[PDB]
């Protein structure tokens, strides 16, 4: 089961930032944001992701535009940017 | 006569994110959202504010939750987060 705190599919931010647990669900393809396909694109290679977040696991991590909440590794949203050197 | 596309009170993400383009006058001590003393907290300081957005002017700048449209530097929502990376 998702954590507790898990980024709520209504939650009024993720509503406004295009936030979805499922990236094949999201508005990827629309918002065609840079760097990668949009099918390559999802929270596990994003910039804001944030893997030392308390109560993380492989499917749960944190991120900076979500404080103190958890995403999903396979979600996206309109602030997806692919992490770089 | 402000931008076209600055945020009104009754932008219907505007209520549900509850911005307000005076953060004197929002909830943000009450919000107490994390990183900076919440009376320290506007769109100024956030990392969801777009400063090279079309349109911007030194008062008006894009933000990520609001696309298309532009908020107040001296405003506020319970999603502000400080600018960081
Ligand atoms: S900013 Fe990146 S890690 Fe955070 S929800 Fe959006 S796509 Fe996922
Ligand atoms: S997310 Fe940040 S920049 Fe956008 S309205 Fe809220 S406080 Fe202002």
């Amino acid at each position: 089961s998702a954590p507790a705190n898990a980024v709520a599919a209504d939650d009024a931010t993720a509503i406004a930032l295009k936030y979805n647990q499922d990236a094949t669900k999201s508005e990827r393809v629309a918002a065609a944001r840079p760097g990668l396909p949009p099918e390559e694109q999802h929270c596990a290679n994003c910039q804001f992701m944030q893997a030392d977040a308390a109560g993380a696991t492989d499917e749960w991590k944190g991120c900076q535009l979500f404080p103190g909440k958890l995403i999903n590794v396979n979600g996206w949203c309109a602030s997806w940017t692919l992490k770089a050197g």
